[PDB]
């Protein structure tokens, strides 16, 4: 067997998946994996506008180079809180990772064929692997607006603790975090727990969601993320990994435990070794030797020889993140573990290529890939693999990366398909799992339940659609899975139908109706219909459809043969009237009595086969005989024999029917003597007689022929018997009118209410007037279930007794997952937090607008370092790289543009007034970060007057330890429109001495101005009479993130400023004996339309004139 | 002696205040911030420095995290796959995020002390 | 200790009616961030208009004067006289319920720091 391995093999009984590309269920996940598509997409703005954080340079401050991710199309804010009894405040507090973990765990439990009640209160374990807690840093970024239950809603441990809390589980609840391997490490811990035997079940789950850019920025700082946006496994395009969203729940149990519990097995986790990389060349750098040792130890612990092909796996789900250095290490480890000791290759396929690198749940994603591959025997491909990486080719000799849904390689007979799962988290924690496919050496009511009536209606609709899509699935298996292998929930509705067409029509009828029940009770009150209530063709459908009913009919025939030859045979209605289509009238005693008795005997036998505990009350005639059988002391054959022999009332306190000119009268008074005489020679459950009132309601005197005679001669005290039964058993749950219902419904229920004053108990009839026997019995079972959960009856035992051939298969895998309400969206988008995640493009020279910025007040936050701003190295003073004084002006003008855009206004004219440069910004090094905070308050928004006055201040801080200080300030007076402004330039001065630009900049460098590259940009200049004029390069500057040009490249404006110095000092005259920097500007006026036109037109070379007013 | 061996690590941390503090301002984030603040690195870096090859879990079961890590270390050692296991825990008050979160539920003691029973 | 992060962890006392000063606040520019709910401000339930609890128009004046005090303290100056000019209440703050949180952000830019004058 497969359970003989040194350590008990763990088996995946169910799985629940929320994977990108609409893969919100294991079946869709497998379809995607074996038929991959370009799932990855730009990060949705609903999550966070990555364009607000995107930048080609991954190391850029507060930016990410990976604007793509394998994101879930589901609205994670949506959540069926009513399902988990979670309040709205707590649900908003909940991390979407935890909510999706709950949903996926329930989906796996359903797919595993396990009920919440069955697992409620048990020792089931939980091991959740999450690497990212983006919600905890997003919902809590603004300490204000934090919900009351935020601590428990976002705390990582709650990811598993809340799963256990909802499911009432008592096993260990770990929220593992080993980075990318977290989920597979959790799988290992679950395996250990299950092997210890302290937990009958373990939920190895993982969760990674992209809710904020914190993780993206952190990982892109190291270039870990893939700028191409995809995890190109072992490819020459390997530039990192693409973050993916996924929440995977895998139900794990011991193979023996699963088999004894009869759960639908997915795959066998034979062994799951865990190891960690040593002091590698970097914390992020994996160790090939460590992973090779991990694989070897994992195979050895499984009793598997790595060298031998039979023991060696055919597939290997690799970490395969597309990392430039990790992938070669992993390939080397795999090759050395499986080869290097020396011929078909070994298939290696990383799930992270198709669904993306889902971080904490990456291990479980690979595990699901391997599980589905081994179960279906198909090696899923890897979407992103075009050319083998040169660093991976040396170790790729004995390995193949499948780009198609390649069929599984050849296998020795008796050897299950074997696959391997590998997951490496940064830091080096490597988890390796060895998986093997499991070798595997009358219709029940279709029950559906939900925590909400709307969810139940959606359940019915989805089940109808699934039936339309899967008419091939056996009805018995489907109903049994929905009954025993599916959870029962407060809102219930059970459907009735012999076959798939009938079940579909009944589903449509139930959907139209909308009538659904709401919120250990197997006890029933056996009520038996008497003579005269029989309908034509009773049991015809049951006899013709159920072989068990046919065997009961054989028993009835044997009882008929048991009659003495004096009366034998009372003609066999079993073969004369119990025939479909004919259904001839049966009112004659000779047929009506035995027919009703056989009907009730079959019904009670079926109910007992369903493990229904009875409290029996006798009716009249056939009902009395069948009830006497139901006591458990009278054999069925004896009861049907008595009914055959006899073939040849106070129903309620306010309803009686005394028959006559019949039974209980002088007509049958003498006729019962021969019946009693022949009965003398012809033949455990609480049981209450109605022939006698509490005196012969006993288990020994009911067998006397005198009692059988009195059955037809005494006035049946059915009301008194019902009163006795109900009052004695005050804890009675329901009463069933066994037989040809309706015969006693109204009088019996009225008697129950009268005895239990004002108390109405459930009533049910298993054979309805002239209706299909299958439908009537299924409806009775439906009533029982809707009223008293799965405890009402045992469907497993019923199918064991009925139709033993083809025992029902747990098809809960194929059944649709529970339709989560998703009506309300639970999230904490604090408006500051929302403006952080969302917002305007990260404008260059300004950064991201502050979260607390109004249309009237703005504060652009930036941390400028020279290397990020390619052109900023040019403006160097005294060797130090100094932020240009024109840089503050450009920032102020761009702030004016953004303000006008916020109000939808367009600036026809842009003036600056009384500007001042209080403190110059000094950059110690090209990598030094200097914070710049451009505050801007529009003191006068007069768009009615076509003007806008804005007080702006560029605050600066040269070091993280320093305080924020003013670098520039002033005013901006904008002439705006709802969607020639400047004086024409002065006539060029007649006489002007040509200026040697190179010599001019040499002199400036001597004085201290170390202008370089883009900041020089002075095509020509000529000075005279304290004036200067010439041509300067109006070089354009555009922000790629914002995708639009800027009004001024600070280089051009700083060159214009240099024009003043040139006028003041000729080249080589040394008039500029000291380094002058701007410290105040009375007015800068710019026409943004003309500047933008020049920038976009390419005529950057523009002319200039300047007056050195004071010298 | 332990360099390169199969010694295991099981770290129990409930709070990652630094990860929410150092990363509250996405700007000024250091280059190695991801590995410096990522919770799993709490154990992975211990093993990396000591060259260990045993399991490196950074457990988080809230207050019980460290004792749960002790349990996992016990299981690992009983399996015999690790000659040694570091059952460690860490909780530091570096930011008010955890304080505000817990005080929102009144979990924290306003008196400032855990007056047992 | 990113200076914004440091000013978040550290900083001035959480002035009432103003909250905590923004991390990116200069001695010249200030932005007090607060999320006022009536039950937190014991006295705010009194000013109710049309049944709704409305933040008093005098509340904005008090907040502005306290902002002036904090600004002067930042520059070490003491206000002998406090004038307000051309004040406007563009939009009244409406509190749906005593637990409802309404964000108030008192931006304040000292256009003319003339302590010499």
């Amino acid at each position: 067997a497969q359970s003989m391995y040194p350590n008990e093999p763990i088996v995946v009984v169910g799985s629940g998946c929320r994977f990108p590309g609409d893969a919100n269920t294991p079946s869709k996940l497998w379809e995607l994996l074996q038929h991959p598509r370009d799932v990855q997409s730009r990060i949705p703005k609903e999550r966070f506008d990555v364009d607000t954080f995107y930048h080609p340079d991954g190391k850029h401050h507060g930016r990410t180079n990976a604007p793509y991710a394998y994101v879930l199309q589901d609205d994670l804010g949506a959540f069926d809180a009513a399902f988990f009894n979670i309040q709205a405040g707590e649900a908003e507090s909940m991390d979407p990772q935890h909510r999706l973990l709950l949903e996926t765990v329930y989906e796996a439990v359903t797919n595993a064929g396990m009920r919440i009640q069955d697992l409620q209160g048990t020792s089931t374990a939980v091991y959740v692997g999450v690497m990212t807690h983006d919600y905890e840093t997003v919902s809590t970024r603004d300490l204000e607006s934090i919900p009351t239950y935020s601590a428990t809603g976002v705390a990582v441990s709650v990811a598993s603790n809340r799963i256990s809390y909802f499911f009432d589980w008592h096993g260990p609840s770990m929220t593992i975090d080993t980075a990318c391997s977290s989920s597979l490490v959790a799988v290992h811990l679950a395996v250990q727990q299950l092997r210890t035997g302290q937990s009958s079940m373990a939920i190895a789950a993982g969760a990674n969601l992209i809710l904020g850019p914190m993780t993206f920025v952190l990982e892109s700082k190291l270039s870990m993320l893939s700028p191409s946006g995809r995890s190109r496994m072992w490819d020459a395009g390997a530039d990192g990994y693409a973050r993916g969203e996924a929440v995977c729940s895998v139900v794990l149990k011991t193979l023996s435990q699963a088999l004894r519990d009869g759960d639908t097995i997915e795959c066998v986790i034979r062994e799951t070794g865990v190891n960690q990389d040593g002091r590698t060349t970097g914390i992020t750098m994996p160790n090939h030797s460590a992973q090779e040792a991990l694989i070897k130890a994992t195979y050895a612990q499984a009793g598997l020889d790595i060298t031998k092909a039979e023991d060696r796996c055919q597939f290997f789900e690799a970490h395969g993140t597309g990392t430039p250095a990790g992938d070669p290490q992993e390939a080397e480890a795999i090759a050395t573990a499986f080869f290097g000791h020396e011929r078909a290759p070994l298939f290696v396929g990383s799930a992270k290529t198709v669904v993306g690198h889902t971080e904490g749940t990456a291990g479980l994603a690979g595990l699901m890939k391997a599980s589905f591959a081994v179960r279906h025997g198909v090696i899923p491909p890897n979407l992103l693999f075009d050319k083998i990486s040169p660093r991976v080719a040396p170790f790729y000799k004995n390995l193949r990366i499948p780009t198609e849904a390649t069929q599984w390689p050849a296998l020795p007979p008796g050897q299950p398909r074997r696959a391997s799962v590998n997951s490496f988290g940064f830091g080096g924690t490597n988890a390796h799992a060895i998986i093997e496919e499991y070798m595997e050496p009358l219709s029940l009511p279709l029950v559906l339940s939900a925590k909400s009536q709307r969810s139940l209606k959606i359940m019915m609709e989805e089940m109808l659609q699934f039936l339309q899509s899967h008419p091939e699935i056996h009805l018995h298996d489907l109903t049994w899975s929905l009954l025993r292998k599916r959870s029962v929930l407060p809102f219930r509705r059970a459907i009735v139908g012999h076959s798939h067409e009938t079940i579909r029509r009944a589903l449509e009828d139930a959907i139209e109706d909308g009538i659904v029940s709401s919120d250990g009770q197997p006890s029933v009150l056996g009520i038996f219909t008497g003579q005269g209530a029989q309908w034509p063709g009773m049991l015809k459908n049951l006899i013709e459809a159920s072989p068990y009913v046919r065997n009961i009919v054989r028993e009835l025939d044997d009882s008929l043969q048991s009659l003495p030859e004096k009366y034998r045979p009372s003609w066999t209605l079993l073969d004369q009237f119990m025939l479909e289509g004919e259904a001839s009238n049966v009112q004659y005693a000779t047929f009506s009595q035995p027919l009703c008795c056989a009907v009730q005997i079959v019904l009670v036998r079926l109910l007992e086969a369903a493990r229904i505990r009875f409290t029996a009350v006798v009716g009249h005639s056939s009902g009395e005989i069948a009830c006497a059988f139901a006591a458990g002391l009278i054999s069925a054959s004896l009861a049907i024999r008595i009914a055959y022999l006899r073939g040849v009332a106070s129903n309620s306190p306010d309803s009686v029917t005394f028959s006559g000119d019949a039974y209980h009268s002088h007509h049958m008074l003498p006729c019962a003597d021969p019946y009693m005489q022949a009965l003398e020679e012809c033949g455990s459950v609480p049981w209450y007689s109605s022939v006698d009132a509490e005196n012969r309601q006993m288990a020994a005197r009911d067998v006397t022929a005198k009692y059988w005679k009195d059955n037809l001669v005494s006035p049946v005290l059915f009301s008194h018997a019902v009163q006795r039964a109900v009052v004695t058993h005050k804890a009675l749950d329901i009463g069933i009118e066994v037989g040809c219902h309706p015969a006693l419904k109204s009088p019996c229920v009225a008697t129950i209410k009268d005895v239990l004053s004002g108390v109405d108990l459930a009533y049910t009839g298993c054979l309805e007037r002239g209706k299909n026997d299958l439908d009537s019995f299924s409806r009775a079972l439906a009533y029982l279930w809707e009223r008293f959960g799965a405890s009402s009856f045992d469907a497993d035992e019923f199918m064991r007794a009925v139709a033993p051939d083809r025992p029902c298969m747990s098809v809960s895998k194929l059944l649709p997952a529970y339709p989560w309400d998703r009506s309300r969206r639970y999230w904490v988008e604090s408006r500051a937090t929302r403006h952080h995640l969302r917002g305007p493009k990260p404008h260059l020279l300004l950064g991201k607008l502050s979260e607390y910025s109004t249309p009237l007040s703005f504060q652009w936050l930036n941390f400028v370092r020279p290397r990020d701003i390619e052109w900023l190295d040019g403006h160097a003073l005294q060797g130090q790289t100094v932020f240009p004084a024109a840089g503050y002006i450009v920032m102020a003008m761009e702030a004016a543009l953004m303000i006008a855009g916020t109000h939808a206004k367009q600036v026809k004219l842009l003036e600056i007034l009384d500007m001042s440069i209080d403190k110059a910004v000094i950059f110690d090094d090209e990598d030094s970060l200097v914070e710049l905070n451009l505050t801007a308050d529009v003191s006068r928004n007069a768009g009615e007057a076509g003007s806008m006055t804005i007080s702006f201040k560029i605050d600066s801080c040269l070091s993280k330890e320093g305080n924020l200080s003013l670098s520039a300030k002033g005013q901006l007076a904008l002439t705006i429109e709802d969607v020639h402004h400047l004086p024409p330039p002065e006539e060029e001065h007649p006489h002007m001495n040509r200026v040697n630009i190179n010599a001019f900049y040499h002199e400036l460098g001597l004085m201290g101005y170390n202008y370089s590259k883009d900041f020089r940009r002075l095509h020509n200049m000529q000075r005279a009479d304290l004036r200067a004029s010439g041509t300067l390069d109006f070089i354009p500057l555009m922000d790629e993130g914002n995708g639009c040009p800027l009004l001024l490249h600070p280089a051009s404006l700083d060159v214009a400023f240099q024009t003043v110095i040139g006028a003041y000092s000729s080249p080589g005259d040394r008039r500029l004996r000291c380094l002058y920097v701007p410290t105040h500007v009375d007015r800068i006026t710019l026409v943004p339309s003309l500047c933008l036109a020049t920038a976009e037109s390419g005529c950057e070379k523009v002319a200039f004139n300047t007056i050195n007013t004071y010298d």
